[PDB]
């Protein structure tokens, strides 16, 4: 059966309406899986710092009483830990080994089923560390189980979804076999960090049809391809869909793909953060704007003002859900629910209008 794997955030919490997000917002039937996102550690101990730590702790446990089959993971890592977050504790077995005993206790503790490692990113530099972790962990989570009488902790991990980071980060084979799967990260191919500096989608399924060369390996088609050639089974690749869009302020008449772009676009008055959009601040932003579908790319973006954005719908998720039945993935991942319009009071399409239209197309 096809997972729905659904990453939530500690820091929706702070947001206003629509976008003030706590896990008592999770619909436990919803997803197939949820992870939060993120524990941090300290003295190589996995923590979670939120002041809503308690809350977390009720909502799991209450969550999973409602919906005996749901699986909720901890997640560690992210853009900002990057690999500073993970030293010291990488750099030894004893450092490592205080942290696996760490993260089983408190999995097991908090009733969690699993942890998910997104690690952004490895690089050439920290590819040795990363493969060793990733496999002390699945050892250790192995030895676990044969000792206890409750399920296996799962483990899985974030990945790049771009060539060249794909190919320094990772050694994909040896991962086949130590994750239960992976979350593509098929997203963030595009944005305000280029150079130089041109409009382009966050999340286009497919290549532009005047794309050539390596300009063709950034899409979700190309890279759901890339690691299964890597070697990770298909079956194992969750594909990663966002609920946010990339914005750029434009810095011509232009207002196609590959437009000039003078930086990112105006920071949303909820998420505040100039270059991204939630989709509760896209279906606003779309009201007077002109939105144009990519026939090649399979995607939209909308135009106002001198504001570009490049976004995922309804229509663009049940094609992506198409594309990966007919791959045979192991399902879809979704970052992130909280930046769905969970609350249904922006967008009037109901609560969970994108996470809901996934989960439609993938039990159809
Ligand atoms: C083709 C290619 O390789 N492109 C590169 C880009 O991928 C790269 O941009 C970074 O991409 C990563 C994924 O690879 C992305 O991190 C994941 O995705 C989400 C959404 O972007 C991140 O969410 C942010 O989390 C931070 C805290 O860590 C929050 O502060 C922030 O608000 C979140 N943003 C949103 C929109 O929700 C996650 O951290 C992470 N998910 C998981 C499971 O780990 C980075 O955010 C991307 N970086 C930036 C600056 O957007 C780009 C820049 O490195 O380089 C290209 O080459």
């Amino acid at each position: 059966a096809y997972k729905l794997v659904c990453y939530f955030t500690n820091w929706s919490q702070d947001r206003q309406e629509p976008g003030k997000f706590t896990p008592e917002n999770i619909d436990p039937f919803l997803c197939s899986h949820l992870i939060y996102s993120f524990a941090s550690i300290e003295n190589n101990k996995v923590i979670i710092k939120d002041k809503s730590e308690v809350m977390l702790y009720q909502t799991i446990n209450s969550l999973k009483t409602k919906n005996p089959k749901l699986k909720i993971l901890l997640s560690i890592g992210g853009y900002l830990f990057g690999s500073k977050g993970f030293h010291p504790m990488v750099d030894s077995s004893t450092s490592r080994l205080e942290f696996i005993n760490s993260i089983i206790l408190f999995l097991r503790n908090h009733n969690f089923d699993g942890l998910d490692v997104s690690w952004i990113y490895p690089d050439q530099k920290e590819n040795t560390h990363f493969t060793v972790l990733i496999h002390e962990l699945a050892e250790a989570f192995q030895k676990d189980f044969t000792k206890s009488t409750k399920e296996r902790l799962l483990l899985t991990a974030g990945v790049s979804a771009g060539r060249q980071m794909i190919d320094n980060s990772y050694q994909v084979e040896k991962l086949a076999k130590d994750l239960d799967f992976i979350n593509l990260l098929s997203f963030d191919f595009h944005g305000s960090w280029e150079k130089p500096l041109i409009t382009g989608h966050n999340s286009p399924l497919s290549k532009g049809w005047q794309d050539r060369g390596p300009s063709s390996y950034y899409n979700v088609e190309y890279a759901v391809g890339y690691w299964i050639h890597k070697g990770m089974p298909s079956e194992k690749v969750v594909m990663g869909i966002p609920t946010y869009g990339h914005s750029f302020t434009l810095a011509s008449a232009e207002t196609t793909v590959g437009a000039p772009a003078s930086g990112p676009g105006a920071a949303g008055p909820i998420t505040e953060s100039s270059g991204f959009l939630a989709y509760y601040e896209i279906c606003q932003f779309l009201k007077g704007a002109k939105i144009t579908r990519l026939q090649d790319q399979q995607v939209p973006y909308a135009v106002k003002g001198n504001q570009w954005v490049g976004y995922d719908d309804v229509k663009s998720m049940e094609t992506k859900v198409q594309f990966l039945k007919n791959l045979n993935l192991g399902g879809a991942m979704i970052w992130s629910i909280d930046m769905d319009d969970f609350t249904g009071k922006s967008c009037n399409q109901g609560p969970y209008p994108l996470v809901q239209a996934v989960k439609r197309s993938l039990g159809s």
